[PDB]
Formats: C-alpha cells, structure tokens, sequence
C-alpha cells in the first residue's frame, strides 16, 4: 500500500489532499506524472532534476524540481523540506522567483516554482562575449532589490551565483534557488552551509556570515558576467579576490562607475562592505 502525496507547507493552513485534473488517486503513476506534462529537462545534478512542465490544473508553465532518491531518514527529510520553508519565508517579490507549491510522494520532494528565462550563467555562455553594461547594471540592480528584500527580513541567501539569477524577460531578472537560505538567529532545522566556493565571502573561511556575504557573492557574480571571465576555485587568484585586490587583468572594458561599485561590494571587511540598501540608494542605480 502507498501513502498519498501530501502538500509540504509551513504556513499552518489545513492538512489537505492534492487533487488535480488528470490525477487519479487510484492509478499507480505519481501525482507529478498524472497532473503535469513534462516538456523538457531544464537540468540535473545530485539534487535530482528540474523539468519544464505544463500544469493540467491551470494550463500554464512552471519549473518542477524533483529530488533524486527517497529521504534516507527523518533528519534527511527535515533538511530537504526546509527548502520549502525558506522559499515561503521569502514571500512575494518581483525580483524573487515565486514558489507555486510543493509536495512529497514516495520520499521524493517536488518543488514547483514559476518558469523563468535562462539563468544568467546560461545567458552568458550563450552571449559569447561580455554582456552590454546596460544589461549588467540592470542585473546588478534587480538582484540588489532581491537581496534588500531578503536582508530586511533577516534572511541570507548564502549561495548567490550566476546560476541562481534568472533572466526575467526583459531585461529584468529574479533571484531563486533558496535551498541554503537561513533566517538569522532562529536557525535551524538544519545547520547552515557555505555556498559555491567560487563566490564565497572571505569571512566564511572562519565561520562568520551575515547579510554582507550575499553582497560579496553578488559582487563576484557581476564581475564574472561583465568581464566574461571565469573565477578561480582556489589559489592566490582566489585569495587575492578576497583581499580587496583585483585580478591583475583588472576588469578592463568596465567603466570607472561599475568598477568602483564592485569594489564596495568586494570589500574584505564585512563591516565596511556596502549594504544593498545603500547601494540601491546610489544614483547610478535608480530605476
Ligand atoms: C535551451 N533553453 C531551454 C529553455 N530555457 C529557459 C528556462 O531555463 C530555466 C532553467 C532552470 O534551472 C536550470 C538553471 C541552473 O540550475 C539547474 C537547471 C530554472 C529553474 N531552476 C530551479 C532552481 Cl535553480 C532551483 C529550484 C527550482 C527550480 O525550478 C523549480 O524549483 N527554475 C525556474 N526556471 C528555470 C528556467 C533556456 C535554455
């Protein structure tokens, strides 16, 4: 016998039965199989898979990430479901990827969010060369709007990277993938973890983290996409970047204005590093 799929939420609303057009609770196929139409595979890793699908419910498009294998235990389950809790903590914001719903069936977690344009990373590798700076500024601003929304709620993304920023057509963009998001001070179902080492803030090397870590992460995110360079995973080059230095190559082809802003974001000392609000308050970054 099989447990039925059940909604995963932390809002405290009723415990409720997942139902959908095309979904027969009798039939053995999963809720995701019956209630959706897999259109393409957006990605795959050890996290599982992301699918571009069309809901049989409202007929519209979404992205659904399903975990790869059943939960290994209670603790393993709690930490996976926490991603939903995080995403729900973000709430409604135009610069943040919106969560539609989530559910679990057979130890597998399904996360259904809005379908976005390609990630900044995908858009960058497709563009071939450096992005126009007018584009880059728009990317920098929308992510800062997203960060300020997170940071004003005591939330830290902790894994801001080009692959987490999605081109909102056009040419806006949204911050998503809240798997590592922590609410400062109430942590946590699971312990906090650093993000991608390529974009990691220097203070995390000694176990320190605040909202400032995101600002640094966004800095190297923008540096990567605007120079079309590739960031080191280690060594002196990596360590130079965390010491206020710039790659001796230097960001050539970048203006003074954009360079001076990145310096504010790439500041080694967290307490000196600019905040998102202060950055957005500059004038070179208004609407
Ligand atoms: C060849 N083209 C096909 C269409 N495509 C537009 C849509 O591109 C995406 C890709 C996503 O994820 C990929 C980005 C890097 O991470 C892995 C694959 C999207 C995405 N991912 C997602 C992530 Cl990262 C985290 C949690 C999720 C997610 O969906 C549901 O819950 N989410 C929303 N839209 C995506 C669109 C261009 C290229």
């Amino acid at each position: 016998h099989q447990l039925q799929p059940r909604r995963v939420s932390f809002r405290g609303e009723a415990s409720e039965t997942l139902q959908s057009p095309g979904y027969d609770p009798s039939r053995p196929e999963s809720f995701f199989q019956q209630s959706f139409q897999r259109l393409s595979r957006l990605g795959h890793g050890s996290y599982g898979e992301v699918f571009k699908v069309r809901s049989k419910e409202d007929g519209r498009l979404y992205a659904v990430k399903r975990s790869m294998s059943p939960f290994r235990g209670p603790k393993d389950r709690a930490r996976k479901l926490a991603e939903v809790g995080s995403h729900e903590k973000v709430g409604q914001h135009p610069c943040c990827v919106r969560l539609e719903q989530a559910w679990e069936e057979g130890g597998i977690l399904y996360l259904q969010t809005e379908l976005c344009g390609p990630s900044l990373q995908q858009h960058c590798e497709a563009w071939g060369a450096s992005l126009p700076e007018a584009q880059v500024w728009g990317y920098l601003r929308d992510t800062l709007l997203a960060l300020a929304h997170l940071h004003s709620q005591g939330l830290v993304h902790l894994d801001v990277k080009p692959a987490n920023i999605f081109l909102g057509p056009r040419g806006r963009c949204k911050l998503g993938d809240f798997g590592l998001l922590v609410e400062l001070g109430t942590a946590g179902a699971g312990e906090v973890q650093e993000g991608d080492p390529r974009y990691m803030a220097p203070e995390l090397l000694q176990g320190s983290y605040g909202t400032a870590a995101d600002v640094f992460s966004l800095g190297l995110t923008i540096l990567e996409v605007a120079c079309n360079m590739e960031l080191p995973h280690g060594g002196e080059g990596w360590q130079q970047l965390r010491q206020g230095y710039l790659p001796p190559e230097f960001t050539a082809g970048l203006s003074s204005e954009l360079r001076s802003v990145l310096v504010m974001m790439l500041e080694p000392d967290p307490k000196l590093r600019a905040t998102a609000e202060a950055l957005l308050a500059l004038p070179v970054l208004r609407q």
